[PDB]
């Protein structure tokens, strides 16, 4: 008669809960490092629990601090837009013309049509050109877009059933995490990446280690690693390994193959021959990534120095958007009899879907939150406390640090954990005196693996979406997937990151 | 074969050439202000012909400023989110759970059963309604209230206008837009606290001339109420010939009433008003009562209680305040109970009725505004009003005011005025006649922004309705802008001059 309606109210309950116990904080304590403590412990409590929606949750902020008195209602606005929304608006631009002018099912039959029906073959095949494609579009772009083609060539596959649903099941997982391990290697391959390098560039702006070639020259060893390992993984832990059947070459001739394959064949051939706007979008998507890769990568100087006398005005974000922008101009199709128009082959109707206005509301709201820990005083109070732990051994730091975020990351969205950690592990680095890049490039790593639960990360949820996936199912494969991660990230951390990186010593652009 | 070639593909050329011919302009001209000049007269040529859509020109900062080496990309990036963008969410907030749950319609059969049915008084009586809003919680405010209760009026009215059995609802829906839009006669010119220049007008002058207390409640009110409303008359006079018929004989019937049934028809089809809507009428109330009760400023409000951060909670506070209980509120409930119940408005109901459209726009225009500034553009217009000491009274007005009016179609009111303020109050000490006399026409027409909605808050918000032709917009923004110049200078050169003492160089002002 009472207890019934306590378990029905329970995100509303729960959220006036939340705001009402965590308030004797900032009542009765008079300082900012306080009210920022509620603040952030407010919104790290709803993002968790997800009691409200994650961007209303990143809208807090832009409410509490400007009440609290830490940082104008201005000031707070000015933190919800930065380059990672301008190149999400530019690549979204790209994605959208790739998935309108069905660029990505062509490349997709064309992998199949090469790997061929193999199951152990067809899903490394998939993985590598989900992965390749994460490297350039972001992980949730990359999960929506390959995984309706992977489910339609599998189940055409095994149309021409014990074994289906395995089939099917491993299929769904290689995809999600193909798209994260693809995203690992380019600085805007994931939202992520984007947020720590934003991070890290302004918090120290005279290290200028961060950049395409050097991400890429370290993140792509670990990442091919953590593809192959994640591949034998899965496949030995759904379908097994038959090494007899996979290593053989084309000269055992059966018919139920050859009945697999020409489906595909006949899919591919019904495609149809290439259209001129399936030719400029991959032009297009090629000159984004040879202007992503020609901007100063260390050894020549490709475009930065035409512009070298304003260092640092034209990023990564200038030539998304560039080539995104060009999606609104170049015609596509005609309506002269009634309209005499053309069509842009992006209009802004098709842009404003497929974006993630959710995520850049929820990215924004983290920088905020980020920007009001920092202007309190909070972010000093934590490392001052955080300052006993320097007498630890060094790696333990790290590794109990990527731990942390590695847990957390499994129930939290990657942006939201990025942003919570970032302004405790920054100031923690220079109360060892050790090199900050030596905890944060392990725990931005460590941040993007999450593959436990669906609400871990967008690509688990589209592809948990499809029903073929159970939780312990999902789970048992994510744990894998994650030691492998996290072990291959401790090896080349010790490895091969110390070298170019000099990770070894304090460097100079680090507060003394 | 190639004319209707070049006919087809007009606006991919025109892209094209207007690109190409603007551009000996930053490589010669000593390369420093020219480019920001040429990035202004490109995003503005493609906002007035809509060659691209108004959101992806928006973004054209965005590119060209860094670029250039205006400004950085990231200060570029941060310029698109501002307290406009915070306020846009929470009134949108308000409307998604207004619109959801017909409140909107309950509002509009009950005002379509008491008041005008007939078009040419139901415009003047929107206009004057929002006119007198806009004097109290502010102009993005009061666009974004009334608004939807208007187009639900007008929605409803082209409805039953079926008589139980199209050209003439787009052109009242387009009249219905523009004159919320422009209603800011009224409300914005007549109260100090009406909008954000004229309280940026009244700091300047209190501090730069202390002795002079001329300027409050009341004196404001006083030399602004005769201006604003003639201009709001001839403002609707002028869009009802523009957008409707030249209407004379019947203002000196079977068709009324059979609408009219209709409406009352309709109306008891809603029912009872629900839970829902009550929760979100009350919700409504609460934000326009917090809005108002902010800082009045003749008696003090909730902005006193936080006497110690000033400044620090705005307007957007409040519409996020209120905004954000429509996700945690209860709506409906999902043995009869199954799990749990639902909120008033979901995010995926939030995101769509968005207008991302909008945001992105007004993002644009602030980034424009922004590099116009760091590289000094806007400066250097404003540097070229100084030296003219030689027009002896009135055509420095002129001029003063019809660049300020001219520049407020591209940059904020705020900006506008901030920047043109401390460039007229040494030139208004130059001379020997009255700061006052310079000052007045150039804050009243910094406000004259009806032109380019890109640039007054409350011109988007009406924009973010569907009648995306800034054409339409620009043919009754220029009239608007013309009669409220005309009625500024007739204020000035009759009325204003015996309460301000125009004439004679006062004991306050510097010698
Ligand atoms: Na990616
Ligand atoms: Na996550
Ligand atoms: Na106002
Ligand atoms: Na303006």
């Amino acid at each position: 008669k009472f207890f019934s309606y306590i378990l029905v109210y329970r995100r509303f309950l729960f959220v006036v809960f939340t705001v009402l116990v965590l308030l004797p904080l900032p009542i009765v304590l008079h300082t900012k490092e306080a009210e920022c403590a509620y603040t952030l412990f407010v919104v790290a409590t709803f993002w968790l629990t997800e009691a409200l929606p994650l961007s209303v949750t990143a809208l807090l902020p832009s409410l509490m601090l400007p009440m609290f008195g830490i940082m104008p209602s201005k000031k707070v606005a000015s933190a919800y837009f930065k380059d990672f929304h301008l190149l999400l608006i530019g690549v979204i631009c790209l994605a959208t013309s790739i998935e309108k002018w069905n660029l990505h099912k062509r490349i997709a039959l064309k992998m199949v049509m090469m790997v061929g029906v193999n199951p152990a073959w067809l899903t490394l095949g998939f993985m590598s050109s989900t992965a390749f494609l994460s490297m350039w579009l972001s992980n949730t772009s990359t999960a929506a877009m390959v995984m309706p083609i992977a489910e339609a060539v599998v189940q055409q596959i095994i149309n021409a059933t014990k074994k289906g649903h395995v089939t099917r099941k491993l299929t769904c997982l290689c995809i999600a995490y193909s798209s994260t391990i693809g995203g690992l290697t380019t600085i805007t391959g994931t939202s992520t990446n984007l947020i720590f390098a934003e991070y890290f560039n302004t918090r120290y702006p005279d290290c200028r280690c961060l950049n395409f070639g050097s991400w890429f020259t370290f993140s792509f060893p670990a990442a091919l690693i953590i593809l192959l390992l994640s591949w034998i993984w899965l496949q030995w832990l759904f379908l097994g390994f038959n090494f007899k059947e996979m290593f053989k070459c084309g000269k055992t001739k059966t018919v139920q193959q050859k009945a697999c394959a020409e489906v595909i064949k006949q899919e591919y051939q019904k495609l149809g021959p290439i259209r001129y706007q399936e030719i400029v979008t991959l032009v297009l998507f090629i000159i984004m990534a040879l202007l992503w890769f020609s901007r100063d990568p260390g050894f020549v100087p490709g475009w930065s120095a035409l512009f070298s006398e304003y260092p640092g005005f034209a990023t990564d974000s200038t030539v998304a958007l560039l080539i995104g922008l060009l999606f609104f101009l170049i015609p596509a199709k005609t309506l002269e009899i009634v309209a005499f128009d053309y069509s842009p082959l992006i209009t802004w109707k098709e842009f404003q879907s497929f974006m993630p206005w959710d995520i850049a509301i929820l990215v924004g709201g983290g920088f905020a939150l980020a920007d009001g820990c920092e202007e309190s005083g909070l972010s000093k109070w934590i490392g001052n406390k955080l300052s006993p732990l320097g007498s630890l051994p060094a790696w333990l730091i790290i590794l109990i640090s990527s731990l942390m975020v590695t847990s957390l990351t499994e129930v939290a969205s990657n942006p939201a954990t990025i942003t919570l950690f970032l302004p405790i592990l920054s100031p923690l680095a220079e109360a060892i005196h050790v090199n900050p890049l030596y905890i944060l490039i392990p725990s931005t790593l460590c941040t993007s693996f999450a593959f436990l639960l669906p609400v871990a990360n967008p690509p688990n949820a589209i592809v948990f979406s499809y029903g073929h996936l159970k939780v312990i199912d999902m789970v048992k494969a994510g744990l894998g997937v994650n030691i492998v991660g996290v072990a291959v990230v401790m090896l080349g951390i010790c490895t091969w990151i110390v070298p170019m990186f000099d990770l070894y010593t304090y460097p100079s652009w680090a507060p003394a």
